[PDB]
């Protein structure tokens, strides 16, 4: 049933056959360079152990210490945490950090734990892989799940294990704000989709100011992007969506009142003023920017020709498929690819991690300007490929991110190929 793993080396296969890379890179490549998996036992709340399964699968650090999140899935298997941690080697590759990829797991459902036991969770993963874990090592990340509460307890107790030798601030990211945690971390995925739209926008020569933008999915990235787009790029919004039903108005909304409609009516729809759309519909809408920030695999190969967006800003991960990639292609579209849109967050977890080993913290407008010249300079950096290779920005993504790792390794001497 299309393993994760199976995915993620058909699509670095497929990555490589645009690019020149040597044989044995691309073996190497393949395959995770540590996987570990340990058993995590915690004291239930009657008293009782229990025996939960994690992982801490690091896949690459040519470039850098590895960057990755941890999942509480129920679901969570090996394979999946491989494929993230292969796949986040890419999202760190494409937008220039000095990380490798890392990802981790523990297979539990949390909605059946209570606070203590989530605790003794945490604690209990982080004396399990203490040992391959570091400021300069391994970096953990909030994911599905888990949040920055588990993330102070989790640096608590590396804290304690370490004996306080160093920054253990920085061995983990996406803390709260009075443990080492970073300012803008809330709206980092919508910060750089918004500074991608502006370079696609200048790479274009469309005006931004005065267009129409349709946001697929209205939750933190949705409802941050559309602000954003509103407030920065004076964009129209004139749809919204949820997974109830969508919104249109020709005239324009204004995004707060719409979240507070939302937080009033449980969702987006029958908002005063706005037409009710569905979702389909609004992919259908004659817009500059689209920003599908919502369930993966929205736009198929039935629905691809009739986009009429200027713009693709794929903010999820993955809402256009392969053979819609090619279709909208075709049409003259610029796509900008997922794990290149929705990059600020994990260079805001890594703008963290700077400012937990310098020890000195930055403010909003420092953190916002780091982010624009970094996502500016990433998506730059990949439409000058994908100009070059005449290839799609996606392939180009990857060859970017695939070479960099390549000449990483190279320089180390890892390859002599
Ligand atoms: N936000 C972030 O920090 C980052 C986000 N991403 C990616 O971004 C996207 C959104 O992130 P996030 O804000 O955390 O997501 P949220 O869980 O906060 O919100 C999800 C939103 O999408 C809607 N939605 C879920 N399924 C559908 C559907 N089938 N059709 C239409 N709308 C749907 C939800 O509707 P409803 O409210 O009614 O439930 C909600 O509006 C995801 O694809 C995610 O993978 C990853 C990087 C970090």
């Amino acid at each position: 049933e299309i393993d994760p793993f199976e995915m993620a080396v058909k699509q670095l296969e497929r990555a490589a056959q645009y690019m020149d890379i040597s044989e044995e890179a691309l073996e190497w490549l393949k395959k995770p360079m540590r996987i570990v998996e340990v058993s995590v036992p915690i004291e239930m709340d009657d008293g009782s152990v229990k025996v939960f399964t994690g992982f801490r699968v690091q896949h690459n650090w040519a470039r850098g210490p590895t960057k990755g999140g941890i999942r509480w899935h129920p679901a969570e298997t090996l394979s999946t945490v491989k494929a993230l941690a292969t796949w986040m080697t890419w999202k760190v590759a494409v937008v220039d950090l000095p990380y490798g990829g890392g990802k981790g797991g523990i297979i539990v459902n949390p909605k059946e734990l209570s606070e203590r036991e989530q605790e003794r969770l945490a604690r209990a993963y982080i004396r399990a892989v203490y040992d391959v874990i570091g400021p300069w090592t391994d970096i953990p990340a909030p994911d599905v799940y888990t949040n920055p509460k588990i993330m102070g307890w989790m640096m608590d107790e590396y804290e304690t294990i370490m004996r306080r030798k160093g920054p253990a601030f920085g061995v983990i990211t996406g803390k709260p704000l009075s443990i080492g945690g970073s300012l803008g971390r809330g709206t980092a995925t919508a910060q750089g989709a918004i500074f991608t739209i502006r370079e696609a926008a200048k790479a274009l020569g469309i005006d931004l100011k005065g267009k129409k933008i349709a946001v697929q999915g209205y939750g933190n990235a949705g409802y941050y992007t559309a602000k954003l787009a509103k407030e920065q790029l004076g964009m129209t919004v004139v749809a919204v969506s949820d997974s109830r039903g969508g919104i249109y108005n020709p005239d324009g909304l204004d995004p707060d009142e719409v979240l507070k409609w939302k937080r009033e009516h449980g969702s987006v729809k029958d908002f005063p003023g706005a037409t009710n759309i569905t979702n389909e519909e609004l992919l259908e809408l004659e817009v500059d920017v689209l920003a599908p920030a919502a369930i993966e695999e929205v736009i198929t190969e039935k629905n691809a020709d009739n986009i009429k967006a200027k713009i693709v800003a794929e903010v999820a991960n993955g809402p256009v498929t392969p053979e819609a990639d090619d279709i909208l292609r075709e049409k003259g579209i610029l796509q900008i690819p997922d794990f290149l849109c929705n990059a600020g967050g994990v260079t805001v977890s890594y703008f963290e991690w700077v400012q937990n080993i310098n020890g000195y913290y930055w403010t909003e407008e420092e953190v916002r300007e780091k982010l624009d010249k970094k996502m500016t300079k990433a998506f730059w950096e990949v439409y000058n490929t994908h100009k070059d290779k005449n290839i799609h920005m996606r392939d180009a993504a990857y060859v970017v991110a695939v070479s960099r790792v390549y000449q990483a390794m190279k320089d180390r001497g890892w390859v002599k190929k």
